[PDB]
């Protein structure tokens, strides 16, 4: 179960034994040791160790793009982006973790009234194959900045890429157990979970396997942070820049392969410009390049794993049959490895399951709306809300967006991206928590109030 | 079930017919729309309203006092101060909640990005018997000023406090349907969460209604706060104001009945004053009186249950039979109602299974130490980490204290105390999240990033 399997080849390259419950004790035994000396380790220090991985990362972003390449198929150029992005991070809290965690002073009756920030001990983290370097840099570089110790639960497809983060954080300088990667099935996230060691946890990933860890943390009454699915809007509107909106909407959509939690997934047209826009977009898509994701010149490699295939086969299969036209792409194509086509569905019946469901491949469904109303309404007409994204250049329908579209992230006239400098997280039953920014340092600390006489 | 009971004399005063399902389901459909509306109010709105229900609040101290009183017991002078700090709080967020909610910028390559905070809607909050005005006001007004609505579900035994609380805020001028009292009991809470419409929920009380409230939000994807038990120490070494830290050290313990999760609960003294200090707490517990609570010069009113006081009479008990050894009290009171009176344990057996439990009643464990270490070690020594207090004047020492203690709150040289001034909250098994502050006002929010090119 724990394997590298080659997406574009379809074969099995290596396979990797789980821990047994003895040993995942084991590791938490280190983890509690190494938590009490590193606790006691200076800002100074961390930032160092971050630094350190960060001038690891930035050196040999190849050769990591790689291992992301094989073991989960994104395009060797993209994990060469995301091996910079993590180095990003890394660097970020290295930079700002110590004035994050400054204490905040109060004014009252007491000579001293403050609140300091303190380490909570050793978190767990729960990480998906999509972003298998950044969602774990995004998670541990503060969380061991503020002096935590982690262990963490890859996804069982990318243990290669698992092992290779606690080695870049080992050879950066971090001590022995305050860093550890967990070779261990879903079912075994309960131990660690259960564990009166383990003081909190995070999951990046699907509704169920967030709805598992979360109610077994509260359980527990250990606190978590949850970022999960979207389905997000890109709402096109009169006035915007259309063919930025294409080229842009395109990259959102396709992007990953489509995996994304933050893909544009519902194109929502103003019929003033629905048929200029998607025409567009229908040429855009039609051109794109398919094929061996360590060719500079693909664009859409193979989607993860087989069953991420069968998904996106049957869900589109199923609108189809429903009435959903298909615009192009819409069927697996037919060659070794998981490949599936960029896809346009249009014309979708009203109360289609798709509409309700997320699309992580590069299917876009298309909409068209008659007026702002429509637009938030439709927008919002999903059980998610992770990002949003919104084209125009009128104040005022700018403004309604922001203020409307309920998401945990808003952007206007532009693609929804993380970036470590502001927070990151979503709302309904996309999750709950930020990560990134200062929030993302704040969320694993015991802020403790202090008041002396 | 829902019924008030009076704990002074035993008479079943009022009882109360719980929802039906349905009727839940009215008051969820009644809280959406209000919602719809109320996320529209202006900050200017809002404060007026919150700023009426503090005036209602500071002008019938007395009369509301009384209904806590009747219904749990507690000192009707306390209940006076309880009234005045659920005034103070629906003051402090009226002051600042606007300010705390402000858009927060941070300079990118956007024209704009920032953080800005909207409500995320319907809050359930799951309030206990022992500060049946105080805990609902710490938790309603910051979430009212944030634009959410809210349903409160209250311990069974305060249902006229909760139909009161209620009341007060219809009468403030808050429109129908932003705060409902919802008179169910704790396996109705379960239908409550489940609720599509509710998106988060907040409990103060024990573990266990904590623990099923977190583990059920989970599942459902939402975001929760749990304000739990603690058995929190209160150190004294030997540089301390003796005198000072016996009388505030006896009014922590006793005050409330003893029925406070931030009580001083386990003295632990230093060798060198142990004696001192024993001698004095023992002759102060011994001179306090012992009670009708509506009488203004009562110190120790009846616990607020038959329940309460069987599980502190058998808790005792069961410690005297392993070897612990009584110095004062010890024993339910021969008199109406469900008096126990101040107690003193001393020479608690290694392993005695009190030494893990919370004592909520007027009971005192009493340890000596020799040293800072073993002060630490026993202090935290708990599942619990809510509060603490300790008592030096030597700077060093006052430093390891507040570093080490593992809890939420450290005082120094005085008991503990919320103030809406600074965040409050526990660790460890005493819950996670933060109320006051500038924290209590962010917990039940979108805190929503916006970029705009
Ligand atoms: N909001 C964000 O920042 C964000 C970002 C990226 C991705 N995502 C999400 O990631 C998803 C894509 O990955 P996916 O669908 O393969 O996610 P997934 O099945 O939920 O897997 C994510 C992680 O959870 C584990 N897991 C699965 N079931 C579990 C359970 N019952 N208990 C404990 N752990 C469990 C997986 O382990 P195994 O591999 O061993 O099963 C993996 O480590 C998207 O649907 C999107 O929702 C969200
Ligand atoms: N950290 C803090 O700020 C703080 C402050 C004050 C008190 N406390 C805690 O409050 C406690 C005092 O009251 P208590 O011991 O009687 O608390 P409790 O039993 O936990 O009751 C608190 C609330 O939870 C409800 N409840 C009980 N079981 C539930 C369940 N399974 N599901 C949903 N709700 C449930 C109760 O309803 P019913 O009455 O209908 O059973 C009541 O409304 C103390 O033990 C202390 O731990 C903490």
């Amino acid at each position: 179960a724990i394997a590298t399997i080659n997406p574009t080849t379809g074969e099995i390259c290596q396979r990797f034994k789980a821990l047994t419950p003895a040993e995942i004790d084991a590791k938490l035994a280190k983890a509690q040791e190494a938590f009490q000396a590193y606790r006691r380790t200076s800002f100074s220090q961390r930032r160092q160790w971050l630094e350190n991985a960060a001038a690891i990362l930035e050196r040999d972003t190849s050769k990591f793009a790689e291992i992301m390449t094989t073991e989960m198929g994104k395009t060797h150029q993209s994990a060469i982006a995301e091996a910079e992005k993590s180095a990003l991070v890394c660097r970020y809290y290295a930079e700002h973790g110590e004035q994050f965690l400054a204490n905040e002073y109060t004014e009252t009756q007491a000579t001293e009234s403050y609140v300091c920030y303190q380490p909570l001990g050793i978190l767990l983290a729960v990480m998906p194959w999509n972003f298998p370097f950044w969602q774990v840099f995004r998670f541990a570089a503060p969380a061991l900045m503020a002096g935590n110790v982690a262990v963490l639960k890859h996804a069982s497809n990318v243990p290669q890429c698992a092992l290779a983060v606690e080695a870049i954080l080992e050879a950066a300088g971090f001590p022995e157990g305050v860093f550890q990667t967990l070779l261990i099935g879903a079912s075994q996230v309960e131990q660690v979970i259960k564990d009166p060691r383990v003081k909190a946890a995070t999951l990046t990933g699907s509704e169920p396997a967030g709805a598992s860890l979360a109610s077994l943390a509260g359980q527990e009454i250990k606190p978590t942070l949850l970022e999960l699915g979207g389905s997000d809007p890109f709402v096109v509107f009169p006035s915007a820049d259309l063919d930025e909106a294409v080229e842009v909407g395109t990259v959102a959509r396709t992007m990953n392969n489509g995996q994304s939690a933050i893909a544009a997934k519902r194109f929502i047209l103003h019929e003033a410009i629905a048929a200029e826009f998607l025409e567009k977009l229908h040429l855009k898509f039609a051109s794109l390049k398919i094929g061996d994701p360590m060719a500079p010149e693909t664009d859409i490699g193979p989607l993860a794993t087989e069953g991420i295939l069968q998904d996106i086969s049957r869900q589109v299969d199923q609108a189809v049959a429903a009435g959903a036209k298909i615009l192009l792409g819409g069927r697996p194509l037919d060659r070794a490895g998981y490949f599936y086509p960029p896809t346009i569905l249009t014309e979708i019946p009203p109360g289609a399951k798709i509409l309700q469901e997320e699309l992580f491949a590069p299917v876009a469904m298309v909409f068209t709306v008659k007026d702002l109303d429509q637009a938030i309404a439709l927008a919002n007409d999903i059980p998610f809300g992770l990002g949003a994204s919104a084209w125009t250049n009128d104040p005022a329908e700018q403004q309604r967006f922001i203020q409307e579209l309920d998401a945990g992230a808003v952007f206007i006239n532009g693609m929804v991206k993380s970036d470590p400098r502001l927070p990151f997280g979503g709302t309904k039953r996309s999750g709950y928590g930020r990560e990134l920014g200062l929030a993302g340092i704040r969320t694993f600390v015991n802020a403790k109030t202090v008041w002396l006489k």
